[PDB]
């Protein structure tokens, strides 16, 4: 058994998305926590450790098919200040994400290769869910106010 | 054995130092939960017992090498009103604390002393984060709004 | 409070060096629990953990004294097919990193920074025990021979 | 509800499939535990309960749909002496069997039935996975020596 | 993201069956449970429960697209007297849900949704299962004899 | 890795002090006991057991940078009858590992070496704290009276 080259290249495309989004949530992540923010520290870093989770399981299946796996590459990472440009950021990765996904199972599915157009749906489902949560907390911010918006996740720890 | 003099003399003064402080910080404490204002007085009360340690230690030490503590002189206190008064000189004085324990341990560990070196390493260290929580509160006290500051850390128990 | 430009440089370096050998370890240890080796799997496992922590160490380190972490770089990766391959690899990464360390301990200590002294004095000690273990096992598939060594790491299971 | 008769001939063909890989791997698993290789009769065992699995839920939906099992044909069925014999036919096996489950997959979903075709992928994924370990084991065998590898899985107890 | 009209439509229909299902199961329940027969409805409340579930998952799939639910339409609701009328309504209304199902997840997995083709699939084999269980108790209605099969459904507790 | 000669020479000196240290108090917390007095026996064996695990401390460092440990040597032991020398020939001792301590630790990590200057502190401290401790027995003694000091020391066992 041996995948086609082209199975493999949308593998590899899809596994080097999945490190710098890791990368970027566990940078912002940190960056926020930072500066009094707590809960949406939390949740960015839940979100990274699955992220983590995703690209392990690529990893493994792009290795059964005797594969090379490219953990050398990666592609340009952001960073901002405020929440929106964070979240803003975060929401052009998963539309990206989401389109290239699409466009690989079609292609790949049309080739009698199933497993990998499973692994596909899976993780497309998932990152469309992720991209609502987006898209919703970017609504709330823009009508509340961001002062008045940050003034809920702000917390004192117990020293 | 018995530690040379100007040893003696820096251990002296940062025990005075951290006995200010020990006193500016409960009293900020208890003025705080005096008028509403609960969970930054619980915060000062935590912050003040850790000075206290501090001092023990360094008393401790300092009585070690045969020297004489000096538990009869004080530095200047200062008090505020608001919140931003409190946190600007809470900032000052570890902004003080800090420069003089770098420079004690730098003239300290170019005679042969190591132990003190590490006391003073280790009080630096702390010194530092509690620098860095409240140059961060302050920034958020600025951005968000006094009052709407405020608005978050009031309470009533019964 | 603000660390000068050259302390933060040193510690943008050891954080790069840091994050490729996290990528290296995990896959080394994916691509030998593959074929069989799981013993060597878990090991493997545990040491990309270990980078891992320390990276969060430094990033946190060097955000504190107002830097610009640097999360875009790596430097190469080395990958091998046999098991003297792998080690030697490893080796070589981390005597790359131990001279580092050392080279920045003494130039920053010269700048009344005790902080960061301390938190690359830690590193270096682990690193210093990882590459004696590193040695140790390479001497050890010397003398033996491939295959006996081998023929005690398989599982079945 | 009244599948199609060729959807019918599939679902028979892979349940015949099913059985003779079943007695297969019973067999295979006595003739092992029977030399001393206990290690591998355990494994073999759990290998012959999970085909029996697959046997019962294909006779199931077959049977959902009106139509009338075959328990009453097998393929044919070979036996070895060493373990590369053993492995070696039980990866035959597994190839047939990958294939017609693509063949079938493709002709089946290409006639609004959804629900075999999801069967078919289940099953493939695991045969895939299990082909995967036989192939494995095989070359380490290749590798460190019929000798050395029984020498790792007698017992004595 | 917003899901393309034909999508909407279809997601509507469908939830508008399920809603007239639901419906169906509950009145049936309670008018079987009047009558003294007990497990029947038993289980007619446990299938009304499920289609219940089922129409919450299609509302939020379809409100998940930037949708317009719609809970104000219902179709046609039927009821019975004995038993066989009432199994026979039931495997109706799971014929025609049957194939809509499969006509939508054909035209639907043909534009590049496959979130919504993969909700059409589960639905899809729950539908299967129930109309093999209603086909199975009408069969065994048939064979033994009405007033001999109801004979083994009553309970002393009405 | 390789640690310069000079290195490992302090290391030896300092592993031969220990030796000598441990052989001392484990002599006089027998020859203590052996007479009645039975607190002072508990408090010098716990003070051997802590000299023991700084000789192992020790020799595993030594041996880590490619060393030969040197288990054939040792230091003038001392012996005394009373109490007021023991406590004496202890101070002694324990003066003496210090001034070693402090120049090794110097020379030390003059060249680069920080592990090992990390350990000398460590251990400076606690030899630092124990002579404290002798001295303060020591006065007490000069203070109260032999007859009275050792009248609380005597149990019946
Ligand atoms: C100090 C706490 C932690 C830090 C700083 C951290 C950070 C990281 C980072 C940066 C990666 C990058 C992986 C890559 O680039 O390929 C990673 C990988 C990973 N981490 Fe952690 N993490 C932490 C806690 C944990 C723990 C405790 C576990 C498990 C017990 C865990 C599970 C994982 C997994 C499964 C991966 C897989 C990465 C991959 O497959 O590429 N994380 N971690
Ligand atoms: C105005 C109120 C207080 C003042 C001025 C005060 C002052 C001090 C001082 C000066 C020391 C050590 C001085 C030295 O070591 O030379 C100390 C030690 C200590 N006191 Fe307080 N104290 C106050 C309240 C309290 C209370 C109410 C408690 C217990 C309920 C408490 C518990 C302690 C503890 C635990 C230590 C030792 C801390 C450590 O070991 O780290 N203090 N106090
Ligand atoms: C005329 C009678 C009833 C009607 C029309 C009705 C309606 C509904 C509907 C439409 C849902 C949405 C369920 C879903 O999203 O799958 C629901 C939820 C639910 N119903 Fe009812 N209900 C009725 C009686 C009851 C009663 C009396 C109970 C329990 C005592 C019950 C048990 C539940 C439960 C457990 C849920 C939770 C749904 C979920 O967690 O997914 N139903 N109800
Ligand atoms: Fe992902
Ligand atoms: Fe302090
Ligand atoms: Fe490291
Ligand atoms: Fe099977
Ligand atoms: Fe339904
Ligand atoms: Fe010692």
């Amino acid at each position: 058994m041996q995948g086609d080259p082209e199975v493999i290249e949308f593998l590899n495309e899809q596994l080097t998305a999945e490190l710098t989004a890791i990368n970027q949530y566990f940078l912002h992540a940190k960056l926020q926590d930072h500066k009094g923010w707590t809960k949406l520290a939390k949740y960015t870093r839940a979100e990274s450790f699955d992220e983590m989770r995703h690209a392990e399981v690529l990893t493994d299946r792009i290795l059964l098919l005797d594969g090379l796996p490219n953990y050398q590459r990666l592609f340009h990472v952001r960073v901002g200040q405020s929440v929106t440009e964070m979240f803003q950021a975060d929401r052009e990765v998963e539309l990206e994400a989401i389109d290239r996904l699409r466009r690989g199972i079609e292609v790949m599915r049309a080739k009698h290769d199933i497993t990998s157009a499973n692994v596909f749906e899976a993780i497309l489902a998932d990152e469309e869910h992720h991209i609502d949560y987006l898209e919703t907390q970017l609504d709330l911010i823009e009508k509340l106010g961001e002062s008045l918006y940050l003034s809920t996740v702000i917390e004192q720890t117990q020293p």
